[PDB]
């Protein structure tokens, strides 16, 4: 028993760093196949950044001015484009530690692995969640653009994230792996300022149940509610609304613990209405809402 | 910026583990040139685990009986010995993927990183301390047995923990690679209750640091204080004593901040006597004691 913020293991995605430099400026790649992927803005110097016409700097870049090493090995560039927000840049040789992968565009509230990544080399690995306001809060300094985030089935890595922006509150924006922005965010040093951040309420529960499993049980209570009366107090403390599909994933839980969603739903009502009262959860004062369903399953479970 | 609990990249430690089976009960090991490393109470039948006389458990077993599986692929074990709680067997096969390795014995409030495994194959890594009463507060189920914490330097694997119980309490105890517990601790199904979980002071001092540097600044005071009267608070709220190596220990964050190591201290001691008042620090409603000094600096410095 025991329940922590896990990460997939890196392992995978570790063989898939690579450094790009363009000009003075350095970041992380994405090398799967015969493609490496990294953010645009490898192009920009710092004085592009404030209104940069991507178009207009490509047409200045040859192949030869994208620099990519992976190891201390250079790679020979063949071919570039720019996809949305991203360069692919055509390599001559195949990573050959390319895992099954696939790129997903993930929603609000869906969990990943970071590998934070800087000169290609990996620092550390994370959990966090996409947000409702789809920024993520994550640990990214200069250099860590284009590090990625994933999840893994077994042995396909689900690639739904890479790096390319710290707004002016020091939260973090960036694209799926066709170079989408996730939320309404641009790749340009300007006012961007996020909107609100919900709490993810299908997540909290999920976390609930975690803690019952792992024998926190004190914050049950009596009660229960209906997803409407649930629903005025979410939106009271800016909790996400609570639909029937969220109910429906919470399911196997439910069935897990013989506590049904709208009982836990009426004890994460009085946690709201009453706060912690100096108590823990799963050694938190808060309520978490980074750990999905899924995550929650797949941890008190133990997949590989 | 962004402070996150962050663990080492794991591919290193991925490429040795594998399953060890002795009868009925598997677990994991950790493959270094031609040894794996795991458990001895993998020879243990759940009956055996009450009162297990390991010698003499031990003498009913030969090579053989020891099944070490890499992937999909059988190592021939060709010799076994005990070492304290751990059983070294010796295969045939140097492990092709052995990191550079040390074998260390951590003290009280370092953190590592440990790879959650079941039947040899990774399912997570998550960051943890050791905790001043030598417990983890970790995430593991039946079959992680065998799983291991690690720091890394560089490419310098040092492993430090394997994981061989879980405590009546949920919390869990194990070994270094050299097969001797973390604190009192017995690889007996017995009673064993742990001593008091302090808080880790220093590693409070260096995550205020932190927030500090990410942004999170409300909780500075206008206060000082002494060693001596800060420990007089620190006792009273089960924190651990501050001693002059640990002020020095938080010397470089004290240089990058300007903020005297005493002074953070009294930042933390009115946060203790007054609470939180419903904020947060670095996202946490409670002082967070899983990052040590040397975390702080590593992950707000982009280390690789
Ligand atoms: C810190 C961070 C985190 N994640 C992604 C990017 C990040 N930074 C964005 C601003 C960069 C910068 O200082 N640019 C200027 C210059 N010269 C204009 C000031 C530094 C990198
Ligand atoms: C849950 C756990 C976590 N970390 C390490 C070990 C862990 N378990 C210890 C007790 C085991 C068990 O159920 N043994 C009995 C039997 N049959 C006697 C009941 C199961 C594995």
């Amino acid at each position: 028993s025991g329940f922590r913020k896990m990460a997939f293991p890196s392992g995978k995605v570790e063989g898939c760093m690579v450094q790009v430099t363009c000009g003075t400026t350095t970041l992380n790649g994405l090398w799967l196949d015969d493609v490496v992927y990294c953010p645009r803005h490898v192009i920009c110097t710092s004085e592009d950044m404030l209104n940069p016409n991507y178009e207009d700097l490509l047409i200045r870049k040859s192949n030869h001015n994208f620099l990519v090493q992976a190891g201390n090995v250079q790679l020979r560039v063949i071919g570039h484009s720019m996809q949305n927000c991203v360069l692919k840049l055509k390599v001559d040789t195949a990573n050959p530690k390319t895992p099954k992968y696939k790129f997903v565009r993930i929603q609000p509230g869906q969990t990943f692995s970071v590998l934070a990544c800087y000169n290609g080399s990996p620092s550390g690995v994370y959990q966090c969640a996409m947000r409702p306001n789809f920024t993520i809060k994550g640990s990214f300094l200069n250099g860590s653009c284009g590090s990625v985030g994933f999840n893994i089935d077994y042995d396909c890595v689900s690639f739904c994230y890479m790096h390319h922006m710290e707004l002016p509150t020091g939260v973090h924006a960036g694209t799926d792996l066709e170079g989408n922005f996730y939320g309404p965010f641009v790749d340009r040093q300007t006012a961007q300022a996020a909107g609100t951040d919900t709490t993810i309420t299908v997540n909290v529960l999920a976390w609930l149940y975690a803690a019952v499993i792992n024998g926190d049980r004190w914050f049950l209570n009596r009660f229960t509610t209906t997803l409407n009366d649930f629903n005025l107090v979410a939106m009271k403390y800016n909790y996400e609304p609570l639909t029937q599909d969220h109910v429906d994933i919470l399911g196997p839980l439910s069935a897990q613990t013989g506590i049904a969603v709208l009982d836990m739903c009426a004890s994460l009502k009085e946690l709201l209405q009453n706060g912690m009262n100096g108590r823990t959860i799963l050694g938190s004062a808060l309520l978490e809402d980074e750990f999905t369903p899924f995550d929650v399953v797949r941890q008190c479970s133990g997949v590989t």
